[PDB]
């Protein structure tokens, strides 16, 4: 019965699962084509009500972030291991550079199931429109 913005986390998780399963994103990540990834994610970032979307490679190095300088740097929050190593999809909460946020995380996988990256869709808590 104890909740931490349950509906927001479910919305984030659903979106991360959907984005991570896109064949075009799987291909762009395999090729490490940054511009292609940006072209695919920007419109989704614009359309979603999420605060941000981050895409990382298999080692957790960012291939996309809303802040340009973060691209090429490692996701050091410590809450990406279960997706990157164990291919789990889940809701996580953490204060990264963009503030305390609820994240939906899901691995990006090739056709054989190998994890090749991660998608994190986040909602910064202080910015939620309360009900
Ligand atoms: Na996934």
């Amino acid at each position: 019965e104890e909740r931490l913005h349950y509906q927001v986390g479910q919305r984030a998780l659903i979106q991360a699962m959907q984005i991570s399963a896109m064949p075009e994103l799987v291909e762009a990540v395999q090729k490490r084509d940054l511009a292609r990834i940006k072209a695919l994610i920007d419109p989704m970032r614009s359309f979603s009500d999420a605060t941000y979307i981050t895409v990382g490679d298999a080692s957790g190095q960012r291939l996309y972030h809303v802040n340009p300088d973060e691209i090429g740097k490692s996701m050091e929050g410590g809450d990406s291991d279960e997706a990157l190593i164990n291919a789990k999809s889940y809701v996580s909460v953490r204060k990264g550079s963009l503030g305390s946020s609820l994240r939906g995380k899901s691995p990006i996988q090739d056709a054989t199931g190998k994890v090749i990256g991660i998608v994190s869709v986040g909602y910064t808590i202080e910015q939620l429109e309360h009900h």
